[PDB]
């Protein structure tokens, strides 16, 4: 019998309940989670007017750099609530090269330690939301959401996955709204797909919260929607948004712009020409644009990890590119001038 | 509180791998099978052999007594064109979806139900049927924990064009004891498969369940026996002298050598293309090309498809696709005789 050939071996996982009593959520985490998810579903659904914001780091390497950032987008986000409502990006890992994660690589020297990795990623997440700022990720395999979903306000299937039969239904279990991503070839029917499949009960195997593998039936989920994000050309401009509007079937929800990836073809300052032509669109009466996404550092730009160690230029992203504070905060203000223009064109 | 679940219907339990592996048990013939395979497909993919590797069968086998049969007629024409083909019969349990049948493991009693554990008992208890007459299988590889329950008796796994671009399935191939074909995009460009069977190369750490039914981080090798397959897509066919030379032309230092589906993409909505498929395919391998070294068809007793009738199972046409159509038998043995030639010329060329 020939098995496990190429399985240097099986390590010990800690549960997703032993983890959530270990890191147990505060109060403000879980009602700051529950309330994103609120504003989440009336803004993609329609209800709301203003704009659901996607904003922040590629990934998360710092914890700390983290919290920083965290804070000025919780002030901001305060002063602009009127306009905008703001979700943190907490993602652990850019898709895969280069650093492998947070749950792979906590400790930023290319080694791995997936238990610690996943109480970083359980902290980070806790340490975010217990200040008052919902968060979202993405959604990577049918195990890590369990020790993280109580904490979550959106869920992101990324444009490598969108396809995957195995996130369509972890999507349709998921407690929180969906985006899912337009393929990496730039279109877009494959998002649309996922959200009909998501919208529907299906059968996966996932794991319970003591870390066994079970038959897991989902109830479908209603609130999945669309992302645009360029690709094989990019995609936020009038007629590109009028195209894919063309393919959403009726009772859709609100398509969402990334400005970043594809969007602003290997050049992260290209994030406010996007935000721009998007702005112009919302403020001339433009009501199927209902979110954005934006990889917002404190610091602009991305570094590689040099022969030191973890020991690299605070708030500066060792994944994406990203733009800096003060470009996020003209870029956000400019969205939420675009939000109540758009108010009176209705 | 916290809000978890609110989507979640319920968790039902399920047998381990270990549980199912001992309830139904492999035999000395299964094992040695599913062993035999694998070094032969090794041998063909890594230009040791000059035969050519053959993933030969039904789209997805939702009848385990027909698959029985298509199997008996399968090893017989294999052990006699076994001097130029390397046969391993396609064992796939679904199709992706958006209606259909889900497939074996969800729904063993193709009737709209879902009973998953009978349905992982249906899934080995044909790869054991299979195996255990000589006949080496194939199939999709799902998810990180199906395959745990069914590897030992699996000579070849795949890695469908919805999911070639998925880090965890890339991550699984890593650590799968068996030769893994990543087929190309959708949009009907390889270099997504051309990356996966990079990524599988190398170690990665997975969220997979061991053999008592828990999950465990799981550290792989990297798999050096992934090789890429071509199956048409948004792009067009891609089975052609001029799409294999812009293959080839994409390849690392080091690839194994390329697949070509007749099925799917490179039928173009019609079973009834994948004998031309052969002939094109069939006159490049003759004429002295070494880089085609698999092909894959979608083939069953009878020919074309079905849908699932009110009626239900009981309605079913025998030996009959309920998922993409395939052609019958008598043209499946044409096709294989066909290209047992090709190889054979293709050996006096060089
Ligand atoms: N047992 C499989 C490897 C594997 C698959 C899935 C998994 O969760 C763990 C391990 C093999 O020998 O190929
Ligand atoms: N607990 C997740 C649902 C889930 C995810 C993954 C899993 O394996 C089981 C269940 C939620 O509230 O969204
Ligand atoms: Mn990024
Ligand atoms: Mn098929």
């Amino acid at each position: 019998a020939e098995e496990d050939v190429r399985i240097l071996g099986y390590d010990p996982l800690a549960s997703p309940a032993l983890l959530q009593v270990q890191i147990p959520a505060t109060p403000t985490s879980l009602e700051t989670a529950k309330r994103g998810r609120r504003e989440a579903i009336d803004i993609i659904t329609g209800k709301d007017d203003r704009v659901l914001v996607i904003v922040g780091p590629c990934s998360i390497h710092d914890l700390e750099a983290a919290q920083e950032y965290a804070l000025r987008l919780k002030k901001l986000s305060d002063e602009l609530k009127g306009d905008l409502s703001i979700i943190m990006r907490a993602y652990l890992e850019k898709p895969r090269v280069g650093w492998k994660g947070l749950i792979n690589d906590p400790d930023v020297n290319n080694t791995f330690n997936i238990n610690k990795g996943l109480q970083s990623a359980r902290q980070l997440f806790v340490n975010l939301t217990n200040i008052g700022l919902p968060i979202g990720s993405e959604m990577l395999d049918t195990i890590s959401p369990q020790y993280l979903a109580d904490l979550v306000s959106f869920g992101a299937i990324g444009a490598r996955t969108t396809e995957s039969q195995l996130h369509r239904e972890l999507a349709s279990g998921l407690s929180f709204p969906v985006g899912f991503k337009n393929g990496t070839d730039g279109t877009l029917n494959v998002a649309v797909d996922a959200c009909q499949a998501a919208a529907h009960s299906h059968h996966f195997m996932g794991v319970t919260k003591h870390g066994v593998a079970a038959i897991t039936t989902t109830k479908g989920n209603e609130h999945c929607f669309v992302i645009l994000r360029g690709g094989k050309g990019t995609n936020y401009d009038a007629k590109s948004v009028a195209e894919a509007k063309a393919q959403l079937p009726a009772g859709s929800n609100g398509l969402m712009i990334d400005y970043s990836h594809g969007n602003s073809n290997k050049d992260f300052r290209n994030q406010p020409k996007v935000n721009d032509v998007v702005c112009e669109q919302i403020a001339n009466g433009e009501n199927a644009i209902t979110g954005v996404m934006i990889e917002s550092n404190i610091n602009e730009g991305n570094q590689g990890i040099p022969a030191e160690g973890k020991a690299l230029k605070y708030g500066v992203s060792i994944t994406d590119a990203c733009i800096g504070w003060e470009t996020t905060e003209d870029v956000l203000r400019k969205l939420a001038a675009a939000v109540r223009q758009r108010r009176e064109v209705n």
